[PDB]
């Protein structure tokens, strides 16, 4: 019964799966549809600026934290709680968020962990809609994403 979760689940799984492998979901979205889908537009446009600009931060995290499986993946949310909620909560932390996803999700593929995700973006999506439930209720969730970053 918990609709931010679901597709905010939605939107993160997309994009990590597919900056992964590089392979577009054909499956339908789910409710919402139409907001879901410019969401993942907007984060393909962002997120990989992100990523290009945040390389050596992201590098550095990765070392430092060493995911390397899926009990590595189990404990990242308890480690990303405290990296993410140390900092002003606004769009651009939230990107940088699935971003740093979306950059693991790359180096899982790469170790041929990419079962790990699905669990991973769980992860990233607990840590979000966990700390930030209130605020992105108020900022209009994902319509206001897509509003933002327009
Ligand atoms: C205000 O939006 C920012 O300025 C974004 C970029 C941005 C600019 C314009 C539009 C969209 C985004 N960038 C940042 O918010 C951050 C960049 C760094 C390097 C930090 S950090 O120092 O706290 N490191 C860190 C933090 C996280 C997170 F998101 F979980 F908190 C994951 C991984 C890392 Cl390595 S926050």
């Amino acid at each position: 019964s918990d609709e931010l979760y679901r597709q905010s689940l939605e939107i993160i799984s997309r994009y990590l799966r597919e900056q992964a492998t590089g392979a577009k979901d054909t499956k339908p979205m789910g409710r919402s549809g139409a907001t879901s889908r410019k969401a993942l537009e907007t984060l393909r446009r962002v997120g990989d600026g992100v990523q290009r600009n945040h390389e050596t931060a992201f590098q550095g995290m990765l070392r430092k934290l060493d995911i390397k499986n899926e009990d590595d993946v189990k404990s990242l949310s308890r480690v990303m709680i405290h990296v993410f909620s140390d900092g002003v909560t606004n769009w651009g932390r939230i990107v940088t968020l699935i971003s740093f996803g979306a950059f693991v999700a790359k180096h899982l593929k790469t170790i041929n962990q990419e079962s790990c995700i699905e669990p991973l973006a769980e992860s990233i999506t607990d840590v979000l809609v966990r700390t930030k439930r209130d605020w992105l209720v108020k900022q209009r969730g994902w319509d206001g994403f897509v509003e933002f970053f327009h």
